């Protein structure tokens, strides 16, 4: 079983919004969100939520720090 | 039929790995994305790839500028 493969998703943000709302964002070429989402990244394995995450600035690039795990 | 509600995901990375490999992930660990990680966010609606965006800092907030959108 630990021989098989799964997909690990580092999800910056999930947000619910109408097809209408979504479409406004596509018109404005920008989704606009009030801060924070860099601190609260979620790490799901095909729906099952494993841990939390934080996007950090390191080595002249980016990385993730595992704030929570399960 | 546009006032219907849907689930949009802003996805930084999908890593395929064994549950064995997945064991090699621990708490307070630190991983290293590539440098194209903020410039290649995948935008998903109900699990469907509808485009790609770039994460930017803005005033008091963060936003995802859209670089490609794959549906109309």
């Amino acid at each position: 079983y630990d021989d098989i493969n799964v997909k690990v998703d580092f999800i910056l943000l999930e947000k619910n919004m109408t097809i209408n709302e979504l479409k406004m964002y596509v018109e404005n070429e920008l989704f606009k969100f009030p801060d924070d989402i860099v601190k609260h990244v979620n790490i799901k394995v095909n729906g099952s939520l494993v841990g939390h995450g934080e996007l950090v600035s390191i080595e002249d690039g980016y990385g993730i720090e595992i704030s929570s795990w399960m």
